[PDB]
DNA sequence: CCGACCCGCATCAGC
DNA sequence: GCTGATGCGA
DNA sequence: GTCGG
C-alpha cells in the first residue's frame, strides 16, 4: 500500500531515465516525486491532487491519471516489452556497467548474463567482478552478519595500528535491520587535512584485511578510497556465506564528523540536506561546510544541523 | 523561455 | 609519457 | 521532469 502503485510506477520511470535515457535529472525528478508521494499521507485519487505536492509537476500528474484510470502505464508497458531497453536496463544491474556500457553491450547484441560470461575479454576488471558476484551482491546482508563483519574489521584495523579509528557507517549506523554493502569510515592521526604524516594508511588496512582472507577482490583502490568484495569466514562442512560489497574511506581526522554525516546518509537524505544547505546559504560536503568561504568549525554532527536550521535527526531517522 | 538540479577511482581521448 | 574528460559508484 | 529566474 502507501500509494505504492504510484511510487513503483515513478521509480520504474526513473530507472528507465537513468539507465536507458541517460537523463540523470529526470531520473532524480521522478525518484523525488516518488519519495514525496511516499510521505503524503492520503490515498491520491487524482493527478491534480498529486500536483499540489512539491516535486509533482504536470507530466507526472498526467501519468497518475492514466495509472489511476487504467491500472497501467502504457509507456511503461511498451518499455518492459522492448528487447533493447529491457536489456540495457538489466545489464545496469551488474556493478561496473552503468548506462553507457549497458548500451555498448546491447548494441553488440550482448544482452544477458550468459552473453557477458562468454565475452569476458570485453569486460574491464570491475565488470568481471560484477558478473562473477551478480547474485551475492544483490543479496541483502543481515545485521547479525554486519556485526560479524564489524568485529573482523575493527579487530584487524587495530591489529595494524592501535591509533586507527574505524566506524561502520551507512545503513548499519542507521539501525537498519539489514544492509546492502558494508560502508566503513577510517581515520588515523598521521593523515589530517593539514598534513599527511604517513603513507599507505589505507593500503595497510586493505592488505591486512586481505592477509586474513576477509577482502577477496578489489574493484578500485586509491590513497583514500577502497571499493571491494569481502566474505565472512565459514564453518566446517558448512555453506559459504555470500560475497559482500565493502567500501572503505580514509577521511582526515579533522573532518571526521563531516565524513560520518556523509557516509551515514541516506543518499536521498543527503541530497535532501545538501539541497537545504544551499538555500540556507551553505555548502556541505564530506570534508567541510562552507559559507564558498573558509571551513566552518565542527565538533558534532548536530553542529551541521543547526547551521541550516534543521532539528537533529538521529541516524535511525535519516532513512529518507 | 530557459537554465539548474548534491566527490574518488578507473578508463579513455587526446596531446 | 603526460593532462583532462568521462564513466561509475558511492 | 520540475522549478524558479
Ligand atoms: N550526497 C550523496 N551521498 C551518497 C550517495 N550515495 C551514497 N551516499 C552516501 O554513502 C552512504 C552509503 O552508500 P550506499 O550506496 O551503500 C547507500 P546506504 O548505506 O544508505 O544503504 P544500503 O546500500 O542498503 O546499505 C550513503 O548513505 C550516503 C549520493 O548519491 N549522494
Ligand atoms: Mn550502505
Ligand atoms: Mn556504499
Ligand atoms: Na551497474
Amino acid at each position: 500500500t502507501l500509494n505504492g502503485g504510484i511510487t513503483d510506477m515513478l521509480t520504474e520511470l526513473a530507472n528507465f531515465e537513468k539507465n536507458v535515457s541517460q537523463a540523470i535529472h529526470k531520473y532524480n525528478a521522478y525518484r523525488k516525486a516518488a519519495s514525496v508521494i511516499a510521505k503524503y499521507p492520503h490515498k491520491i485519487k487524482s493527478g491534480a491532487e498529486a500536483k499540489k505536492l512539491p516535486g509533482v509537476g504536470t507530466k507526472i500528474a498526467e501519468k497518475i491519471d492514466e495509472f489511476l484510470a487504467t491500472g497501467k502505464l502504457r509507456k511503461l508497458e511498451k518499455i518492459r516489452q522492448d528487447d533493447t531497453s529491457s536489456s540495457i536496463n538489466f545489464l545496469t544491474r551488474v556493478s561496473g556497467i552503468g548506462p553507457s556500457a549497458a548500451r555498448k553491450f546491447v548494441d553488440e547484441g550482448i544482452k544477458t548474463l550468459e552473453d557477458l560470461r562468454k565475452n569476458e575479454d570485453k569486460l574491464n576488471h570491475h565488470q568481471r567482478i560484477g558478473l562473477k558476484y551478480f547474485g551475492d551482491f544483490e543479496k541483502r546482508i543481515p545485521r547479525e552478519e554486519m556485526l560479524q563483519m564489524q568485529d573482523i574489521v575493527l579487530n584487524e584495523v587495530k591489529k595494524v595500528d592501535s591509533e586507527y579509528i574505524a566506524t561502520v557507517c551507512g545503513s548499519f549506523r542507521r539501525g537498519a535491520e539489514s544492509s546492502g554493502d558494508m560502508d566503513v569510515l577510517l581515520t588515523h592521526p598521521s593523515f589530517t587535512s593539514e598534513s599527511t604524516k604517513q603513507p599507505k594508511l589505507l593500503h595497510q588496512v586493505v592488505e591486512q584485511l586481505q592477509k586474513v582472507h576477509f577482502i577477496t577482490d578489489t574493484l578500485s583502490k586509491g590513497e583514500t578510497k577502497f571499493m571491494g568484495v569481502c566474505q565472512l569466514p565459514s564453518k566446517n562442512d558448512e555453506k559459504e556465506y555470500p560475497h559482500r560489497r565493502i567500501d572503505i574511506r580514509l577521511i582526515p581526522k579533522d573532518q571526521y564528523y563531516c565524513g560520518v554525516l556523509y557516509f551515514t546518509g541516506s543518499d536521498i537524505f543527503n541530497k535532501n540536506m545538501r539541497a537545504h544547505a544551499l538555500e540556507k546559504g551553505f555548502t556541505i560536503n564530506e570534508y567541510t561546510i562552507r559559507p564558498a568561504g573558509e571551513p566552518l568549525p565542527v565538533d558534532s554532527e548536530k553542529d551541521i544541523f543547526d547551521y541550516i536550521q534543521w532539528k537533529y535527526r538521529e541516524p535511525k531517522d535519516r532513512s529518507e
